């Protein structure tokens, strides 16, 4: 089956599972996991611990300019509980490693045609 871009986004992006990051070794499982070490170790994700319906409800609110210039980006008006994955030093595909940082931002998300629709995370802030 297909993997729309709503489905890539959820999984890239979505972990309503948890309140929080459990541990230090929350990244390197969910990069894992959610097969973001497959095609090269992603350098940086951010897994947002919200309702999907509330980061959906994202795209009617703040208008943004994306990082790529682009006029589609919303800021959510209150924070969230995200948890940010960088590649660290000891990392080397295929063997991955990442620094976990969590915290408590406002998301910067991509909605498709500046529709409704989240379909790339942005940033944090
Ligand atoms: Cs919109």
């Amino acid at each position: 089956m297909k993997e729309t871009a709503a489905a890539k986004f959820e999984r890239q992006h979505m972990d309503s599972s948890t309140s929080a990051a459990s541990s230090s070794n929350y990244c390197n499982q969910m990069m894992k996991s959610r097969n973001l070490t497959k095609d090269r170790c992603k350098p940086v994700n951010t897994f947002v611990h919200e309702s999907l319906a509330d980061v959906q409800a994202v795209c009617s609110q703040k208008n943004v300019a994306c990082k790529n210039g682009q006029t589609n980006c919303y800021q959510s008006y209150s924070t969230m509980s995200i948890t940010d994955c960088r590649e660290t030093g000891s990392s080397k595909y295929p063997n991955c490693a990442y620094k976990t940082t969590q915290a408590n931002k406002h998301i910067i998300v991509a909605c498709e045609g500046n529709g409704y629709v989240p379909v790339h995370f942005d940033a944090s802030v």
